[PDB]
């Protein structure tokens, strides 16, 4: 598998890094799974279970207020609701499923602590074993390191085992379990990464990332039609290309297909 990754690499004239942790009957796969990649937006996926973990439930329900001001990034749900404010539970919902910036930067400030919770926020990725990623940012920022640069990264190993121990193991109670978990299900913005890539009979929920130097992430949890869960981590750049560069989301498709010719 490591070949066909390579010739992925050169058709797309792309970096890719892949990381599915290995199961009772299938072995892991991994391609550059150590090198560091920006998080872009897939940290929104850890950042609501940092929230849920520090809480008790009825957090969720806490209304935040702010202005226009607040806004510098993109915000398609915080946008709509700047009359009334939005509830945690709510933020944590745009997070996800709209991967709103002003919702995460909302939730990084409810974490509390220095660097407007991103200290925080990278405490609670060591508090679960990850000793890897970190986030020095908040948006819009985060997505602009460029190549070279450590702040704001992970590394598909360390993301995956992550969203693993959140997803299927017990780093939250049952309850904040299935709100994170229901939350992943009803995004829509990954349906032409890894979601492409496995059949439409299997279970995929993600989080997507996209950034400049033509960065695109997809973490995800996939169940095949048997009920057997997978985790499945791809990221990319084109740093070759510059800032400007294009992401290209087939190229996590493909890459996902190669995962699940293996898994199937
Ligand atoms: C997250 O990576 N971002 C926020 C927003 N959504 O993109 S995503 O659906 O791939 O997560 C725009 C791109 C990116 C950003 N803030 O640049
Ligand atoms: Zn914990
Ligand atoms: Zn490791």
């Amino acid at each position: 598998l490591a070949d066909r990754f390579a010739e992925l690499e050169r058709r797309y004239d792309a970096r890719l890094g892949v990381y599915v942790p290995a199961t009772g009957t299938t072995a892991a796969i991994e391609y550059r799974a150590d090198e560091r990649f920006a998080f872009c937006s897939t940290f929104k996926a850890p950042l609501v279970a940092a929230v849920l973990h520090q809480n008790p439930l009825t957090h969720l329900d806490k209304l935040i207020t702010y202005t226009s001001d607040d806004i510098r990034s993109r915000s398609p749900v915080a946008q709509q609701h700047v009359q009334t404010g939005m509830t945690i539970g709510q933020l944590c919902d745009a997070a996800i499923r709209y991967s709103d910036g002003t919702a995460a930067n909302l939730l990084l400030a409810d974490l509390g602590g220095p660097g407007g919770g991103t200290a925080a926020f990278t405490g609670y990725l060591r508090s679960l074993g990850d000793t890897v990623s970190r986030l020095d940012a908040e948006e819009p920022e985060l997505n602009r390191d460029p190549p070279g640069d450590e702040r704001d990264t992970t590394t598909p190993h360390a993301i995956a085992l992550v969203l693993q121990q959140l997803v299927l193991g017990n780093a939250l109670p049952p309850d904040k379990r299935a709100l994170l978990t229901d939350w992943m299900a009803r995004n829509t913005t990954g349906a032409k990464r890894i979601r492409a890539g496995f059949p439409a009979d299997w279970k995929v929920i993600d989080k997507t990332g996209t950034g400049d130097y033509g960065r695109a992430n997809d973490i995800a949890v996939v169940w095949s039609p048997t009920g057997v869960p997978y985790v499945v981590a791809v990221m990319s750049d084109r740093a070759g290309g510059g800032y400007d560069a294009e992401p290209r989301e087939a190229l996590l498709a493909e890459a996902a297909t190669c995962v699940a010719g293996v898994l199937a």
